[PDB]
């Protein structure tokens, strides 16, 4: 059990550890309805790192305010898993509110393409960004529901932010996969399962968050649709 407080209405925070947080804020991402998004919020001493923000920037704005308010951290970084409205759909606010975003470079190269905000940090294979002495370690670990997908591994807490590579336990449907990497998804899963085999949380980004079955959960779906539509 782990308390589930309501910022909003449709935002939602669910405390994991000391100093981390993670929420599901359900916006309409256009085309599908209501989708449920998941983040993490780390706090360490009065510095907020975010990893990925809502749907638009109200709620990025919903969530930066409490996480003031209550937790008394300062939103200093960012970290988007992938270009999606739901990863950077909300980092307009943030940069005006002179956010230090980190992300993977395809993810810098991509956003830029198609006319996004742009992180201003980048890297190729691995990046391990300080938030005051917490090590928050970003990894590109190979593309798969995207292509510029990447992870985030809290190392002091065991916490691995999976993200969109990733499904619950819950659901067994391959969502959406337009800008996918199929063929490839599977191996990286793989890569992922086997670097943090001792991950406490790995949490995604939809759906309920949980332990290290996740991943072999969701290579299952991949290999169904890969197995039935190949
Ligand atoms: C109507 C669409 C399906 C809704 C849904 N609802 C859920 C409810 C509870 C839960 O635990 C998981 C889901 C879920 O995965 N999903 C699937 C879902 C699938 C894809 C998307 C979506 C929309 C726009 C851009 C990227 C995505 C995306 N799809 N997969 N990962 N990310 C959003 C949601
Ligand atoms: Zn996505
Ligand atoms: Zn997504």
């Amino acid at each position: 059990a782990q308390k589930s407080v309501k910022i909003s209405d449709d935002i939602s925070i669910t405390q994991l550890s000391d100093k981390v947080y993670t929420y599901v804020s359900l916006a309409e991402i256009e085309g599908w309805g209501m989708v449920p998004s998941n983040g993490m919020i780390v706090i360490n001493n009065h510095q907020a790192a975010l990893l990925d923000t809502p749907i638009n920037d109200a709620q990025t704005e919903m969530l930066v305010n409490w996480v003031t308010d209550s937790l008394h951290a300062k939103v200093t970084t960012f970290i988007p898993n992938h270009w999606h409205g739901d990863c950077i759909g909300g980092l307009g606010y943030l940069q005006r509110k002179g956010v230090q975003s980190y992300a993977n470079q395809m993810t810098i190269d991509l956003a830029k393409e198609k006319g996004l905000p742009v992180p201003e940090h980048g890297f190729t294979d691995s990046l391990t960004v300080s938030l005051d002495g917490m090590p928050l370690q970003c990894y590109y670990l190979g593309g798969g529901h995207a292509t510029d997908n990447i992870v985030v591994w809290l190392p002091t807490e065991n916490i691995l932010f999976g993200g969109c590579m990733l499904k619950d336990n819950q659901t067994t449907s391959i969502g959406n996969i337009s800008d996918a990497d199929v063929t490839a998804w599977p191996k990286t899963l793989d890569k992922v399962k086997a670097k943090f085999p001792s991950a406490r949380y790995v949490v995604p980004g939809h759906g309920n968050y949980g332990g290290t079955e996740l991943i072999e959960h969701t290579k299952q779906i991949v290999n169904q649709y890969i197995e039935s539509t190949s």
